[PDB]
């Protein structure tokens, strides 16, 4: 009794699945492609490592995810995957339940990490109190299409402290200040929304993962992690935290999937 678990978002999560890839099962969890590939890592990423590494059960994982994703591009754009079109990519294969993925509402997860971008590219140019909201706005909507479709049990990461990737701190303290400051209320508006929802609706299982906080102390501490820096880009993904400079790698992903296992535990697979 699978866990059918379709994920959405940009780079941090991207695999390079493809919906007419080889598709998962039992033998072969994530589909394609293998394990390992794909990533933004060296090596898994935190869902690789969830769906195969600290599941309690099976997990499918239907890895919807495209690199450099935005919300939607009428909001902030970017590249044409975005999470828009990752829910129409949904709705178009996997949403009417085919018998290639007859998930149903007690056991489908819907994982969504989304917002690196957006706030990348709109910090400054943009008001965080009043745009993050319609962000957020379009976000829920996206969510309310899967719950139409049936989708119960959902998954929302905030947005991790991008601020101090070698990238932003190349721009100078004051740029990561005004980056973070408005990431702040990205992921206040982002708890406020899957709160509202879970009430609102009273029949979803939701996890909201603060993975803000979780790199915000390795950040903080890097060598409690067995990290030399905080700073240091390796793209082997294990010798430093970031694998590139804005993506972190697969050492990091396996500490977070290790820290999500427990918060995951009501939603099925974990």
């Amino acid at each position: 009794n699978p866990t059918y678990f379709f994920t959405f978002g940009d780079s941090y999560s991207q695999t390079g699945f493809s919906a007419s890839g080889t598709q998962p099962s039992a033998s072969n969890p994530m589909g394609n492609p293998d394990l390992g590939i794909g990533t933004t890592t060296n090596g898994p990423n935190w869902i690789g490592y969830l769906t195969t590494t600290e599941n309690a059960s099976l997990v499918l994982s239907y890895n919807l995810a495209a690199g450099g994703a935005t919300i939607d591009n009428a909001l902030v754009p970017a590249y044409p995957g975005d999470l828009a079109s990752q829910f129409r990519l949904f709705e178009d294969v996997y949403a009417d339940k085919p018998a290639s993925a007859p998930w149903s509402a007690e056991d489908a997860v819907f994982g969504v990490w989304i917002g690196i971008n957006d706030i990348g590219n709109a910090y400054y140019s943009t008001d965080a109190e009043t745009y993050t909201p319609k962000l957020i706005s379009r976000l829920e909507s996206l969510v309310e299409e899967v719950y139409k479709n049936g989708g119960r049990k959902f998954l929302f990461l905030n947005v991790p402290p991008t601020s101090r990737s070698p990238l932003f701190l190349e721009q100078g303290e004051e740029v990561v200040k005004q980056h973070a400051e408005y990431l702040s209320v990205y992921n206040e508006n982002l708890e406020g929304m899957v709160d509202d929802f879970t009430k609102k609706k009273g029949d979803v299982t939701t996890v909201l993962y603060d993975s803000w906080s979780f790199m915000t102390k390795i950040l903080d501490d890097p060598t409690a992690y067995g990290f030399p820096d905080a700073t240091c880009i390796n793209d082997d993904g294990t010798s430093c935290i970031w694998w590139d400079n804005y993506h972190p790698g697969m050492k990091y992903h396996l500490l977070q999937a290790e820290d999500m296992k427990p918060k995951l535990r009501k939603l099925g697979g974990w």
